[PDB]
């Protein structure tokens, strides 16, 4: 591990989002923000809100400077109004180096902080083709990378606790890591396989095969991947294309047939629970993703188990059962590997090189049968076919 400094730097849960801690302005005002592989702003809450215990206070920064131009973002998970400018931006668990950098203050919002979350704002790291309102407004990383010598790369490992954290224990424990510039070796076990990044807006990927318990979905590839593909952070589930999730759902049910489960529950609206450690694991299968590699006509594979895919909550009765929702959902825009599929690995952003490297991840859940797994290579013929174009 040759980056202490910035291992075990975030906090968080899947279902709240992973946070690093980031200073704004002179002096340095500190806040917590959510880290975001599915978008490109850096926006913070910088006025008072009921949510927000703290927020960006434009007013007591002798740096900040204002571009005199309004930015505003549609509901997708709450939606959010603000004012453009740039401030001197640091990441205290992070590169020894401050940016000027630009920074969206959110002074209006709607279902978009959260009641009982502690994150005050969000660092968008995907590329400039989808930053707000235009691709005119450089994204933090673009601009850490311009003006300084950080390599042009960062690595996430993301660590779901395998059971609920409280207010208080989400609080006080490690969610993972964000290495800034570099891969961190003590974060991963086995082998680093890598992934074309397909075109860089979103961190697109293709799919060429999915398995259910080695089982084939045997799908047309091109529908694993429509209308995209992409690695988010700030997405809570894996998400697939409405036909890709009813394939797979059935395949999922068939495979842990011998205990029925209602229909709330495969929605991902109702929780199942279980008496204290008796989580029947082995009913459930594991799930592989193959995607394209970069040699050709190769593929390899990550697979993750029910650990990863089950999200643990907290009984309504707060019992000492054991409980969790079905974190796979449906979507209509592609799909989503989410903080489920994130948190089996150690996750190399790649963009120097343009690709994204998976391992399996030193802080995985799993159990003494089964463990996460990245292996290849595999022989898999016209993996170009696999993606959409509309
Ligand atoms: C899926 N997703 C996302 N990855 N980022 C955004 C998020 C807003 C709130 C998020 C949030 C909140 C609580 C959580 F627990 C988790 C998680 N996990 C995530 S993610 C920012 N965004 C966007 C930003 C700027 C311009 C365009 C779009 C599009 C939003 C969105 O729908």
């Amino acid at each position: 591990g040759s980056f202490v400094e910035m291992v075990d730097n975030l906090r968080g849960k899947s279902g709240q989002g992973y946070y690093v801690e980031m200073t704004v302005g002179s002096p340095p005002q500190t806040l917590n923000i959510l880290v975001d592989t599915g978008s490109s702003n850096f926006a913070v809450g910088a006025a008072p809100h009921p949510f927000l215990h703290r927020y960006y206070q434009r007013q007591l920064s002798s740096t900040y400077r204002d571009l005199r131009k309004g930015v505003y973002v549609p509901y997708t998970q709450g939606k959010w109004e603000g004012e453009l400018g740039t401030d001197l931006v640091s990441i205290p668990h992070g590169p020894n180096v401050t940016v000027r950098a630009n920074i969206a203050a959110i002074t209006e919002s709607d279902k978009f902080f959260i009641n009982g979350s502690n994150w005050e704002g969000i660092l968008g790291l995907a590329y400039a083709e989808i930053a707000r309102p235009d691709d005119s407004l450089e994204p933090f990383f673009d601009s850490l990378v311009k003006q300084t010598h950080v390599p042009n790369l960062f690595s996430l490992q993301l660590c779901g606790a395998g059971f609920p954290l409280n207010q208080s224990e989400v609080l006080a424990s490690v969610g993972g890591s964000m290495i800034i510039g570099g891969i961190d070796h003590s974060l991963y076990t086995g082998s680093l396989w890598y992934t074309p990044i397909r075109r860089e807006w979103y961190y697109e990927v293709i799919i060429v095969r999915v398995e259910i318990n080695g089982q084939d979905l045997k799908m047309d590839c091109k529908e694993y991947n429509y209308d995209k593909s992409i690695v988010d952070s700030g997405t809570t589930n894996l998400r697939l294309p409405k036909k890709v999730f009813e394939a797979a759902v059935k395949s999922i049910k068939a495979a842990s047939s011998t205990e029925k489960f209602p229909d709330g529950f495969w929605l991902g609206e109702q929780l199942v629970c279980w008496q204290a450690g008796t989580t029947p694991w082995n009913i459930f299968p594991v799930i592989s993703l193959y995607l394209m590699g970069e040699v050709t006509n190769q593929s390899f594979r990550i697979t993750i188990l029910p650990q990863q895919y089950l999200r643990p909550v907290e009984d309504v009765a707060t019992s000492q059962d054991d409980c969790y929702k079905f974190a796979i959902s449906q979507s209509s825009t592609g799909t989503v590997m989410g903080a489920v599929i994130m948190e089996g690995f150690y996750v190399v952003f790649d963009r120097a090189r343009k690709r994204i490297g998976f391992a399996v991840s030193a802080c995985h859940v799993h159990d003494e049968f089964r463990t996460a797994a990245v292996e290849g290579p595999f022989v898999t013929l016209d993996m170009e076919d696999c993606g959409y174009n509309i």
